[PDB]
């Protein structure tokens, strides 16, 4: 044994791989059905699976179905998210095994 | 010296405050076409901007 | 629009989207929570201060 005494090879000392989890928890993500816009042209070519949009045109003689003026918003759950934080370093390397005073008087 | 021995003020301890990331993630959402109600009909007045249903 | 040709009327209303919306999100998940490490009753253990 020695005159002073400490917490280094063999002791209950502390530093240690942080870890930590987190509770489950419920994520919102709205997903706005206006704001689109348009883009490119008409009377030509058009992708698959298109949104359909109205341009406000009068019709003179058939009926707009396609078009029609939102009364109630629409309200949506997201998925899932993160769970918990990864490893990270503690204390210092060039700092490590660093001696402690304990001599008693 | 004393018989009591601490590292507060100037001394070569150990143990820091520990730092951490979370990975990615991405939130997705369905946009339903279902809920979004209904009000009066089509060839009428209509709001500027409105969501096309 | 499930790329349908009219058949007497004209579909101009419709057209393919070419630039990107922007949207709004709400606010997500920000950090974690305080969590239990090590266990108290063995932890800190007494060390033997005796001389040699």
């Amino acid at each position: 044994a020695g005159g002073t005494g400490g917490r280094v090879f063999n002791t209950i000392r502390t530093e240690n791989v942080p870890l930590m989890t987190v509770n489950g928890s419920s994520f919102s993500l709205s997903s706005n059905t206006h704001s689109h816009n348009m883009v490119f042209g008409r009377g030509d070519a058009s992708g698959h699976n298109s949104s359909p949009n109205w341009y406000s045109p009068g019709g003179g003689y058939s009926q707009r179905t396609d078009n029609d003026t939102h009364t109630h918003t629409i309200s949506g759950s997201v998925s899932l998210g993160r769970d918990d934080i990864s490893r990270q370093p503690i204390n210092t390397l060039p700092p490590f095994r660093a001696a402690h005073i304990w001599r008693r008087i």
